[PDB]
DNA sequence: TGTCCCTTTATCTCTCT
DNA sequence: AGAGAGATAAAGGGACA
């Protein structure tokens, strides 16, 4: 018989049995844990149960789950159940912070290695509890904590990078590889090709990383020269998350992109500069001509939806439902387009195709609202927390439709949305903002934020606002949000 | 196999003018 | 407002006991 039966059938008993208290998980959840924590980790979850839960801990199922669905999960669970105190007590941590270092791989490691060397981070190398906490959230953290500190010094002294440079560096998962591979590197980056220590900390700030920095070492006098691609263009390929794949994906496909479909260099970049831009690209090379074919869509208009982060994601979802979307939700190709030209594109056609006619026949919505809020970077979660909260805003609120739009058509809307509904009794009642001012500070881009920092200095006053009325704190936080009262703040 | 670390991709949020 | 940047997550490979 196969082996795995025997686990798997273990596997489904205690998962059972999570369905019940203290738990309760769903399918989503049990499927989560069991897929990347393992089956000794839904165990570990079942074993734990009731030590999570409740106090001391107080850990929601979410924060449990969290924790519990990473591979050395069950390690991380007994770690967390242990250490959370011990760093919120004496290192003042709040148990979100813990959780966060916990929620990864290996997460046992981080959590010890914090607890280890954050004084030594902090006192010595004058680093911050949120600059430790952010190096160790992320796979590897304990090696990246080490790295930095072995190496915090001889790469501001040696190589002229500010401590939070090194600190953008090594927030990345194989955060370790990056630093390494910065040290060597930066010199023949900058001194041989006239990078900027920036552009080089850029490259190397995210995912990839170490390999991002080697290929753009290797493939930035090749890319130079024979296509005649500028060294800040190679960056913006390089810098993106797009790192090695992109860059050399850039490589093979520019010319066939550009004879074959008359593109630019320009479109070419724009395409590669983002997570996944190989993907993008080869998606584009396979897939323009089909959507262009015997009509129909436009070159320009599929180098925009590429020209996002997932344009892969996008660009096939778009080639599958702009039939269904045009055709039975009256929908034009044009309104489509616009809806696909975000990250996550394919989430919001997704959730503009299941939606649409909810929105409209359910709540009142016209379609050009719908889309209007689809339109923007997160669009699927905006559409879903607009079902949810449009009866909630306006009922409770006094919010009309129109409002609730507006707030909702922003990156973030969704935050926004959850904000506002949260914040706006406090704001109008105890503070007499206007329902209208309210609204307005939060019908932007970092709305949740801006809110919130009314919110804080309207209930603990920072004397630097002090001379500020309510409608200049307002009018500053229309224009630029918290960054704006935040620098305002930094005056007084 | 369980654990740890690294890399790629996709998605969501906020900044910065 | 759109380019750029940082956060967060899912998933699969190398590595080792």
């Amino acid at each position: 018989q196969w082996s795995g039966a025997r686990a798997l059938e273990a596997l489904l008993t205690v998962a059972g049995e999570l369905r019940g208290p203290p738990l309760q998980l769903d399918t989503g959840q049990l499927l989560k844990i069991a897929k990347r924590g393992g089956v000794t980790a839904v165990e570990a979850v079942h074993a734990w149960r009731n030590a999570l839960t409740g106090a001391p801990l107080n850990l929601t199922p979410e924060q449990v789950v969290a924790i519990a669905s990473h591979d050395g999960g069950k390690q991380a669970l007994e770690t967390v159940q242990r250490l959370l105190p011990v760093l919120c007590q004496a290192h003042g941590l709040t148990p979100q912070q813990v959780v966060a270092i916990a929620s990864h791989d290996g997460g046992k490691q981080a959590l010890e290695t914090v607890q280890r060397l954050l004084p030594v981070l902090c006192q010595a190398h004058g680093l911050t509890p949120e600059q430790v906490v952010a190096i160790a959230s992320h796979d590897g953290g304990k090696q990246a904590l080490e790295t930095v500190q072995a190496l915090l010094p001889v790469l501001c002294q040696a190589h002229g990078l500010t401590p939070e440079q090194v600190v953008a560096i090594a927030s990345n998962g194989g955060g370790k590889q990056a630093l390494e591979t910065v040290q060597r590197l930066l010199p023949v980056l900058c001194q041989a090709h006239g990078l900027t220590p920036q552009q080089v900390v850029a490259i190397a700030s995210n995912g990839g990383g170490k390999q991002a920095l080697e290929t753009v070492q290797r493939l930035l006098p090749v890319l130079c020269q024979a296509h005649g691609l500028t060294p800040q263009q190679v960056v913006a390929i390089a810098s993106n998350g797009g790192g090695k794949q992109a860059l050399e994906t850039v490589q093979r496909l520019l010319p066939v992109l550009c004879q074959a479909h008359g593109l630019t260099p320009q479109q070419v970049v724009a395409i590669a500069s983002n997570h996944g831009g190989k993907q993008a690209l080869e998606t584009v090379q396979r897939l323009l001509p089909v959507l262009c074919q015997a009509h129909g869509l436009t070159p320009q208009q599929v180098v925009a939806i590429a020209s996002n982060g997932g344009g892969k994601q996008a660009l096939e979802t778009v080639q599958r439902l702009l039939p269904v979307l045009c055709q039975a939700h009256g929908l034009t190709p044009q309104q489509v387009v616009a809806i696909a030209s975000h990250d996550g594109g394919k989430q919001a056609l997704e959730t503009v195709q299941r939606l649409l006619p909810v929105l409209c026949q359910a709540h009142g919505l016209t379609p050009e609202q719908v889309v209007a809020i689809a339109s923007n970077g997160g669009g699927k979660q905006a559409l879903e927390t607009v079902q949810r909260l449009l009866p909630v805003l306006c009922q409770a609120h006094g919010l009309t439709p129109e409002q609730v739009v507006a707030i909702a058509s922003h990156d973030g809307g969704k935050q926004a949305l959850e904000t506002v509904q949260r914040l706006l009794p406090v704001l109008c009642q105890a503070h007499g903002l206007t329902p209208q001012q309210v609204v307005a500070i939060a019908s932007n881009g970092g709305g949740r934020p801006a809110l919130e920092s009314i919110v804080a200095q309207l209930s603990r006053p920072d004397p630097a606002l002090a001379a500020l009325t309510n409608d200049h704190l307002v009018a500053l936080a229309c224009l630029g949000g918290r960054p704006a009262l935040d620098a305002v703040k930094k005056l007084e």
